[PDB]
């Protein structure tokens, strides 16, 4: 998978990053750390499902909306993104489950995982 | 980050640094000026992606793989590096994100930068 690659940024570097470069960056609603962190930084952003430019590009999803068809829109999106790896806890999945849906990611994409130790994991996953 | 280290090295200065110490220097092949001087230096040389051993060791890329995923390769190949801040200019990243992506690096590099400007901008960005 030429067009994907695995890091290891916390929410502040994803964030600074997809200022930057107005990546597109998945974001579930659910997860609070991440939402509040979200609305502190761009205050008087109106988090809504879909695609939010407002600071930075973020795509708002909730966890009812299985991973394949979140993938599937993003695939139809065609945006580069910068995200970590879709379903993961979020959807009771762990990293190596998480990994198998990545691989039908189509658009270039950045992955953020917790640790360099979960960077070799997550690709011996994905590959 | 002890096992990195940032000159102003100019392409000439690259090559022969890599020449002598056999470190392995990645090469965006996109870049035509550099593509057309290790044709010149390294006459014959059969330029194809990933490790050319021909006068020097490169890895030769194409901008269509991502950042995160050539350092996830060249970190897999555990070859110390000579190289320039990848995805800066070739990827559309100006140096402060090239900086941050270099910070996934976990085999010893020399980063060489275009002044010796650059060497105190790109140090203060990737720490
Ligand atoms: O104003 C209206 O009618 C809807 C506004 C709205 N707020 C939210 C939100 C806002 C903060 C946290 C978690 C959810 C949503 C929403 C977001 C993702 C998926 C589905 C819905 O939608
Ligand atoms: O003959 C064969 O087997 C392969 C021929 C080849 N030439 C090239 C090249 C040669 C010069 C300039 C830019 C590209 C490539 C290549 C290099 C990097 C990434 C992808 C492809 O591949």
């Amino acid at each position: 998978f030429q067009h994907m690659g695995t890091v290891s940024w916390n929410l502040r570097e994803m964030l600074a990053h997809a200022e930057e470069t107005r990546k597109l960056m998945p974001v579930c609603v659910e997860t609070k750390a991440i939402v509040s962190t979200i609305q502190r930084k761009y205050k008087g952003i109106k988090i809504q499902e879909g695609v939010v430019d407002y600071g930075a590009r973020f795509y708002f999803y909730t966890s009812k909306t299985t991973v394949a068809s979140l993938i599937n829109t993003l695939n139809d999106l065609n945006e580069t993104l910068v995200t970590m790896p879709l379903g993961y806890v979020t959807h009771g999945l762990n990293l190596e489950e998480a990994a198998r849906y990545m691989r039908s990611l189509k658009v270039p994409a950045t992955v953020s995982v917790s640790s360099p130790d979960a960077v070799t994991a997550y690709n011996g996953y994905l590959t």
